[PDB]
């Protein structure tokens, strides 16, 4: 089926069809709201608009998953979730997780150290704590893929 552009809602007759996480785009509609630059690498969307990596970081403040508050300091990451270092902590024992620590990530971003998770015997994802990283590397935009309507 010929997709309608997520941006302009028109049918995309371009041979190349850009796909951003389950949505389809004209190449010419995937442009940063700020600097009007084509988005070929990846896409940063907030609210109802799209931005490049640079213009996005300078516009929106990344909010910690646990405390829901802004963070120019290094952060911790588990999957897509982003945390203050002091919020990267087990919800049961309140102990801060450190690089190398084994923990479980719950669906809503709640963190549980390995020992407390396994002691209590819902569904958690096993992970190993990575070292702190910068915001830039923290929030990786959505991948822009390319599809073509073929026979
Ligand atoms: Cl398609
Ligand atoms: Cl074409
Ligand atoms: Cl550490
Ligand atoms: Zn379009
Ligand atoms: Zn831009
Ligand atoms: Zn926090
Ligand atoms: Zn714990």
């Amino acid at each position: 089926q010929i997709p309608q552009c997520a941006g302009c809602n028109q049918h995309i007759l371009d041979k190349f069809i850009l796909k951003v996480l389950d949505r389809h785009w004209h190449s010419s509609c995937l442009k940063c709201a700020d600097c009007q630059m084509q988005l070929a690498d990846r896409c940063f969307s907030r609210a109802g608009s799209v931005y490049c990596k640079e213009d996005f970081f300078k516009r929106f403040g990344t909010k910690c998953t646990a405390c829901q508050q802004g963070i120019t300091q290094v952060v911790r990451k588990a999957q897509d979730f982003v945390y203050h270092l002091h919020c990267f902590a087990c919800i049961i024992c309140n102990r801060q997780l450190a690089t190398g620590d084994e923990f479980y990530l719950m669906e809503d971003g709640r963190l549980v150290c390995k020992e407390d998770y396994e002691t209590a015997k819902g569904g958690g994802t096993p992970l190993v704590a990575g070292s702190p990283i910068g915001h830039e590397n923290a929030v990786q935009g959505s991948a822009v893929e390319v599809q073509t309507y073929q026979p």
